[PDB]
């Protein structure tokens, strides 16, 4: 049997011996099932390769939005696997018209059932936009575009694999669950460099807080990598996690790391997924001739996702918060349920000498040439008695408490089960 | 610094006699106040360039949060008066926590009540969010915003500026009603104003205009970025109404990532306000930024999808001359439920030109005809595929089209389509 065949793709998806199919097989183009995923009823279709290499038609894209308002009537997630050259151009408009109505099931869907995309072969026109729509998508490789494909898999079989865990990730989130919360705790201030001046992965962070057995799926490790985003277990329960990567850019944000926080800060609000959300960042960096235009543009875009949130979303300070930066890595400004720190993490408009530089300008500029970097050091050892640190965050209240990290887990954990489902 | 006075500007914006204080004047740093813009209660803030650069502190940072919660209350539009070098650092943190107080305020205020912001001076730091924040910026040119697309209007001076700030209130809270006699008496034969040739590029600009009310500014949102797409509100026999156009001057009228990205705002801003929408239709594709990258055009393009997908106030589609392939669903087609879909009568509705269309069909035949044959042999394949397909009268059969129209009733035809529509579903 041919690699490609649509029935042998949906049967290699769902759980062996689920898979009912919704019409006749056709020349059509497409096939679409019912079948279960670790039994979670679950809708899926398939382009057929081979019949003109998976290109879509009038009576192709029909099945899929047949399958479409099967999986919205239901509430079932619906998964496409996607190989296609896109619109049949022998169908005419006729075809481009029922791409659309494609479109239009899957804008209806959106936020309303999970819709997971695998993209197994060539994926062009119409069928590079139709996952673009949906909400994960994972390529295999065999299958520049940057930042549209979310997960890269190892070959088709293990697309799949992902595919299906996503479908548990969504429809099988669980509750937190205190004692396990407890058995995972480590002490993760360990996994950070000794001088506070030095740049670190990271994702072994993310990976400690998150269940020992559970992969982290990370979205999108290749684009904006300043910015870690993904799903994961904490406790059992399915979270998300966005983290600045002080290994890159020195972990800033910028207008491509500000939008992947956005999007998926979006897309966890959307299907109830709480956030925790690993604050290390010194700043925010420009374009590169040097245009603010899309920081600006896109750090309000993430401004509105946290403000707008209403899951259960928890700030941990590792190390620093800087700036207009801080404010828009989940603070309490924005309605952050709860923001923790690590003992030595640092809360503060900036660094306390370039601070100094700013706030001591005349003083410092009316002193002698010879003795004024010994007066800027001084006021900036006076700046930093005063400014910074957890206490002074805390008694400002944009800290609600100073931890243990031996206890990162399970007080994340008490401050998402504390928090309502929604608002906030 | 007396032109920069709070008090001034805020009485140069507001009606003359309608200014009334929200708190009393302090240094603050922000003086907001209550007042009438053409009638309509506004409420408006300006920042205080008189003290400290009008740096934000937390007791100016609380005067906007009031204004906004004052403006949400009533639910009345609120203009913000920028200038400002940002937070005040010597405030610390403290500074930092109450100018995000100002943009979760802003994000409450989002889709529910206007949010104008005139850019009177430099705006930097926190100063440069909060403008971004808000629906239309109006930037004087004795100013700027650093820390494109970010400003939607450039007036010609800080009096200008006001001037537009206050007609954008008045668009967005005078909407007014549609006019039949008033469109028909304002019908002109929009399709003269096309080029003789098809294949001639042209700026879109003129035909919009002829659309909107002659007497009306077209208030044309970011003319200087995605300059394929036109967007702005004007009135359309006096009612309020948003355009979108492809502007074949620029990118040959194609679709890109900004473009869509500047069609995908605008569309969620009008259907936020009722604001009905013509889009006028005039694109032959799409395409990559100028290193072959497509993951732009295919992120912001699906994001145009979602907005004009889940848009639910009337939306009418006037095809000119031709709309191609996957730019042609993405331009308020039938599949995304467009309220009615317009064509003039000689317009193209394909999936490409003929042209490129045999030559992908029939490579074949035309690869294996004599060099000085093959030419003669792709206009007669052309010809015969457009016999078939591409016209107004097959995208009528099919059902794409919904009426070819008169060029000389364009703007009373659109008017009747977007009157009859309900308010909201679509
Ligand atoms: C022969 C073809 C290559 C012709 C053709 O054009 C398509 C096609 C169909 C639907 C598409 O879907 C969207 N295209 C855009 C473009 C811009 C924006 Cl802003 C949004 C969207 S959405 C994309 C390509 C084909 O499949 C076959
Ligand atoms: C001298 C200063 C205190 C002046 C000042 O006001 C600011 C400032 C304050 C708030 C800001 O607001 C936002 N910054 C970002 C960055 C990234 C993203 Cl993604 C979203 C947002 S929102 C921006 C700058 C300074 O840093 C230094």
């Amino acid at each position: 049997l041919d690699p490609r065949d649509p029935l042998l793709r949906l049967s290699n998806f769902f759980d062996d011996g689920s898979v009912e199919l919704l019409h006749e097989r056709d020349r059509s183009g497409v096939l679409a099932a019912a079948g279960t995923v670790n039994g979670v009823r679950t809708i899926a279709f398939c382009t057929d390769g081979t019949v003109m290499g998976g290109a879509m038609g009038v009576e192709g894209c029909t099945h899929i939005v047949n399958a479409y308002d099967t999986a919205i009537e239901d509430q079932s997630p619906i998964v496409g696997i996607w190989h296609s050259g896109g619109a049949r151009l022998a169908e005419g408009v006729r075809a481009l018209h029922a791409v659309g109505q494609v479109f239009e099931a899957m804008i209806r869907a959106s936020g309303y059932i999970p819709q997971i995309s695998v993209v197994v072969g060539f994926a062009a026109g119409g069928a590079a936009y139709g996952p673009a729509l949906t909400d994960v998508v994972v390529m295999a490789p065999e299958s520049k575009k940057s930042g549209v494909c979310h997960i890269v898999a190892d070959d088709e079989l293990d697309a799949y694999d992902r595919g299906r865990r996503l479908v548990g990730l969504f429809c099988q989130q669980g509750h937190f669950d205190r004692s396990k919360a407890e058995a995972g705790d480590t002490d993760i201030h360990a996994l950070l460099p000794e001088s506070s001046r030095r740049a670190y992965d990271v994702r072994p962070i993310v990976t400690a807080i998150l269940d020992a057995d559970t992969p982290f799926d990370e979205f999108q490790a290749n684009w904006a990598p300043s910015m870690v985003v993904g799903l994961g277990r904490l406790s059992g329960r399915t979270v998300g996690v966005l983290a600045n990567n002080p290994l890159r850019l020195g972990g800033c944000l910028n207008s491509e790391s500000a939008e992947k926080a956005a999007r998926f800060v979006r897309l966890c609000d959307a299907f109830g997924i709480p956030l925790v959300v690993v604050v290390d960042v010194p700043g925010y960096l420009p374009g590169v001739d040097q245009e603010w235009g899309g920081v600006v543009r896109r750090g309000a875009k993430l401004l509105h996702a946290f403000g707008e949130c209403t899951v259960p979303r928890v700030t941990l300070v590792t190390r620093k918060t800087y700036g207009g930066a801080y404010i828009a890595m989940n603070s309490r400004s924005l309605n952050a349920t709860k923001v923790f720190a690590w003992p030595d993490a640092e809360v503060a408009v900036m660094g306390a000498k370039a601070a100094v530089g700013i706030l001591h300008k005349k003083k410092l500029a009316a002193a002698p040439e010879h003795e004024r970097e010994a007066l800027h050091d001084q006021l900036a050892a006076e700046h930093e008695r005063i400014a910074g640190g957890v206490d002074s965050a805390l008694d400002i209240g944009v800290v609600d408490e100073k931890i243990d990290p031996a206890h990162t887990r399970s007080k994340l954990t008490e401050a998402l089960a504390q928090a309502p489902a929604r608002r906030g």
